[PDB]
């Protein structure tokens, strides 16, 4: 299945934060309605935050996360969870190798803000 | 129901990250096995990270999040989600007197690391 | 926090299914835009299905689950999870007593159908 | 990633229930510690329940869901969600074609029971 794609409400501010847990340098591309709006690049094996930004979901509300390491696309896993019918988390794990921890880059998208 | 309490595997490194979205200064207390091991204090209305740490779940694996503002306990909501039977997120929202949204402090716990 | 309330897309068919795990007779009321549209009643300590129906979310998309035993409201926990940005589950547990298994009536709402 | 695989606590009773939403006849196989222990077969485009059973997770706790249509494996999506640190849902969607609704067979695993 396609993973790492989420529908947000239109024209909504959201947070995106990426963590790294891999010997590989992670490149996380964030697209809003099919256009790159942020790229986070970093390396950590201890969950360092490699990027955190506030963005807007735009007219179409489409947010997509892609992850690569040295030009190779990582395999993604994702889900969205909603608490109290209002607090939203869109969650991405990614795997750059064979141990299948899916923590090599982790991305958390949260809304609403404010 | 009690919220903000999670059972982790024993002796496991985990990340804890807190974001703020409130006029009130948030105090986030992290307890591991019934002892405070981290306190994040900060304030933002635009999803600033008010703390990010790597902790260990210890012998018992018990992790509890409490949130207060000006000494008053915020109301919590929480859940845990597991992706690919291995990537874990424990999620907490909190609501203070100032804004009736569970985003006033948002806490994300993630494991495994490395 | 209020639990058991979910916003569905408007005018959308959804499934609602309730299971029982309690000595007490469970009553599950399903309300769509603040009107009861189905009630499931039954008793089981072995996860029997006490009702399953297809409903429509109507104009407003508001779906609320209420659980009671002999007129006493149970304590509810809930969340919504979305897979592949398309398959939705709204989940409710309920506790009618003191053991805190939260499974006394369990309700699963799923969409889309077809 | 390998979807539809979940680690349950050992020797635990759990419910498994499957719904169908497809023109194709769905076969759901449930494996506990690498042995098939239940099989549900049916066809519906309106979320009919094609099976529900109570099973035990055994010593290993490994539960796997496979879905096929005329012997062709469907593509799976899955996640596990825990409410109140105690009430567990393991959730599977499946796609038998390319419209990507992931509802063609929907499987819900719940525990604890009783
Ligand atoms: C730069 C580099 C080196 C290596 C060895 C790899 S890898 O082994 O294919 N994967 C990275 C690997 O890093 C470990 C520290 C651990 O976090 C694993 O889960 C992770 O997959 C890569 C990709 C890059
Ligand atoms: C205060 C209270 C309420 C109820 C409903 C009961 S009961 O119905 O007799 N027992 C509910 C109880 O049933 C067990 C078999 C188990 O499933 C529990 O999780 C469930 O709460 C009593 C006795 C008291
Ligand atoms: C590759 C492929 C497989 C299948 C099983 C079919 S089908 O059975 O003719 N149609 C499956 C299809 O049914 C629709 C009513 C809808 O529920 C779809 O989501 C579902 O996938 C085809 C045509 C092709
Ligand atoms: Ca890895
Ligand atoms: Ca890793
Ligand atoms: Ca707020
Ligand atoms: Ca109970
Ligand atoms: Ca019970
Ligand atoms: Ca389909
Ligand atoms: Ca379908």
């Amino acid at each position: 299945a396609t993973q790492g794609v989420f529908t947000l409400p239109a024209n909504t501010q959201f947070g995106v934060t990426a963590f790294a847990n891999s010997a590989g340098t992670q490149t996380v591309n964030v697209q809003v309605n099919n256009e790159t709006v942020a790229t986070f690049t970093g390396q950590s094996t201890n969950n360092a935050i490699i990027g955190s930004k506030v963005l807007n979901s735009g007219g179409g509300g489409k947010v997509q996360i892609l992850v690569s390491v040295n030009g190779r696309s990582s395999d993604l896993v994702s889900a969205q969870v909603i608490l109290a019918n209002e607090l939203n988390f869109a969650l991405v794990g990614s795997e750059d190798s064979t141990d299948n921890d899916y923590n090599d880059a982790v991305v958390v998208i949260n809304w609403p803000l404010g």
